[PDB]
């Protein structure tokens, strides 16, 4: 269960994208409780729900129960299906105990796990 607000969007039904101007994404739970707020600068949107989001990508927590509270990444791709994420830009995830900043991510809404790839340095770190 998700809803995708937007302001500006254009449809172009021989290529079936949509590209959107200031999306701002909610996904909700089995009890339409919401659980995350995706936004960014534009998206594009695919006919088998893939969402390319570019400038200024944030992810936030929207329920306490997530230890993993905030994404932020020039770039970010979703799968609005599975919940899916990922970038391949420099990344940064902000957690309840420590935050962490490195190049690239792999993650999953559903699960609230997110892990990035390399270079990864630690809020904590000297």
């Amino acid at each position: 269960s998700y809803r995708l607000i937007a302001q500006h969007v254009e449809y172009y039904s021989d290529q079936a994208v949509s590209w959107f101007t200031q999306p701002v994404l909610t996904t909700f739970d089995k009890d339409k409780i919401p659980t995350w707020s995706v936004k960014a600068d534009k998206a594009k949107l695919t006919n088998d729900r893939m969402l390319y989001l570019y400038g200024h990508v944030e992810v936030n927590a929207l329920v306490p129960d997530s230890q993993l509270r905030r994404i932020t990444t020039d770039n970010a791709q979703i799968n609005l299906v599975t919940q899916d994420v990922t970038s391949e830009d420099l990344v940064t995830l902000y957690g309840t105990t420590f935050n962490s900043s490195g190049l690239k991510m792999r993650g999953n809404l559903r699960s609230k796990n997110a892990e990035l790839i390399e270079k990864v340095r630690t809020s904590y770190e000297i």
